[PDB]
């Protein structure tokens, strides 16, 4: 359980979030929160809601990247917790 | 928790609102700014409350004061939502 949360936590957060979610049966989405900037310095917020929880909210500079950076966030909660 | 607990604060004082809750579990009710954007004269600020190890739904606002308010209901209405 633990061990499955750390297994992703660098090289796919997002993989390992939502193998977390599927073992529950439940849901893990990525909220986008914000986007600002002009198209040569875009900006998005994003956060992960896993099972009707939602986890710390973080910035990136491209959607991509956004949704792993709020994966990583969540794992790193989830895996203190177990 | 029963139907109707913290509804009380939704739309007349969220802020405190979250504050009595983060009390009734011996945390304080903090809120992060999460990002700032825009031009000095137009700023744009996004915020989420947090209590104790748990976090609650960012929100944008063009203000400090708009969104801590926005937060903290954002936070209420996740609570609110373990009624039953």
């Amino acid at each position: 359980a633990i061990g499955e949360l750390v297994r992703y936590l660098n090289t796919n957060p997002v993989g390992g979030l939502l193998e977390y979610a599927r073992s529950h049966g439940f849901a893990a989405e990525f909220k986008l929160v914000d986007q600002s900037g002009p198209p040569h310095e875009p900006k998005f917020v994003y956060q992960a809601k896993v099972g009707g929880r939602w986890f710390p909210a973080v910035c990136a500079h491209s959607k991509k990247q956004g949704k792993q950076e709020a994966a990583d966030a969540a794992l790193r909660v989830l895996i203190g917790e177990n």
